[PDB]
């Protein structure tokens, strides 16, 4: 809407207070016109028509129990925003500045979170597995990056290609989350998920192995659920990502690590140079090598390092 920029005030799913980036026009709206052509929470209370309405507030101040999803995933979106321009020098997830949607109060008490190639979609949870999802960083910049994803390597969401894609959005996610610095890990949703159960998470790049998902290649599902184990065998190529940047011996398979800020740049430069819609698990190892290569040389450590985490996986 039109409007003049304001700053509100509001507690998030977790009760931390933030300031937000709002819009005053007769109400105040969670529109954030500080990053490129805005970012705009809505309230789809509790349905599942998208987007639902524009989320509006009388006085800038969002500290109600209804409020705390909305305040997560308008501010969230905005750190995202910020870690592909500031890192990537990327403008948005279509890289020329596209609005950034969001709903929130998804259904009830839905137990997930999506982008739906237009925007958004976060589910409250049943208060059991999940907690309003939104209040996961790592799973705010999860799901923005699919979008990031879908206007460049167009992963189809199937098989081993689709394997990629849920990974490339857990590596980023995670990255996305150490940006941000606040207790960051290499576990998947550990802020939203089973409220009632301390220390764990949805998936974990580190470990995949300790929720039953693969971390090597011999271990891969090969059915039909999950579009193929999309979420399952992520875990593979979660687990070469760690190697690359933490390092570690797999499987009796020693890898350096490099660093996070070095696994970002190759893996950014495989997604958006590199990987194509049908890119299986081998064209990834091939697509990273070439990417370390361009950025830091073919005898480089960082090239070296791309391959023993491959390898380490099994994944050749
Ligand atoms: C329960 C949802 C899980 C974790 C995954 N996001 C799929 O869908
Ligand atoms: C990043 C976690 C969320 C729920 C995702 N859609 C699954 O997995
Ligand atoms: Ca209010
Ligand atoms: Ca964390
Ligand atoms: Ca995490
Ligand atoms: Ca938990």
């Amino acid at each position: 809407i039109t409007g003049t920029s304001t700053v509100g005030v509001g507690r998030g799913v977790l009760g931390d207070q933030k300031n937000i980036n709002t819009t005053y026009s007769t109400y105040y709206y969670l529109q954030d016109n500080t990053r490129g052509n805005g970012i705009f929470t809505y309230d789809a209370k509790y349905r599942t028509t998208l987007p639902g309405s524009l989320w509006a507030d009388a006085d800038n101040q969002f500290f109600a129990s209804y409020d705390a999803p909305a305040v997560d995933a308008h501010y969230y979106a905005g750190v995202t925003y910020d870690y592909y321009k500031n890192v990537h020098n990327r403008l948005s997830y279509d890289g020329n500045n596209a609005a950034i949607r969001s709903s929130v109060h998804y259904s009830q008490g839905y137990n997930n979170a999506f982008w739906n190639g237009s925007q958004m979609v976060y589910g409250d949870g049943d208060g059991q597995t999940f907690i309003p999802l939104s209040g996961g960083i790592d799973v705010v910049a999860h799901e923005l990056t699919h979008a990031v994803t879908d206007y460049t390597a167009g992963l189809i969401y199937q098989n081993e290609s689709g394997a990629i894609n849920e990974a490339i959005s857990d590596i980023f996610g995670t990255l996305v989350e150490f940006y941000a610095n606040k207790n960051p890990d290499w576990e998947i949703g550990e802020d939203v998920y089973t409220p009632g159960i301390s220390g764990d998470s949805l998936r974990s790049m580190s470990d995949p192995a300790k929720y039953g998902d693969p971390d090597h290649y011999s271990k891969r599902y090969t059915g039909t659920q999950d579009n193929g184990g999309v979420h399952i065998n992520s875990g593979i190529i979660n687990k070469a990502a760690y190697l690359i940047s933490q390092g570690g011996t797999h499987y009796g398979v020693s890898v350096v690590g490099i660093g996070r800020d070095k696994l970002g740049k190759i893996f950014y430069r495989a997604l958006t140079q590199y990987l194509t819609p049908t890119s299986n698990f081998s064209q990834l190892r091939a697509a990273a090598v070439q990417s370390a290569t361009d950025l830091y040389g073919s005898t480089s450590q960082e090239v070296a390092s791309v391959k023993q985490a491959f390898d380490a996986v099994g994944v050749k």
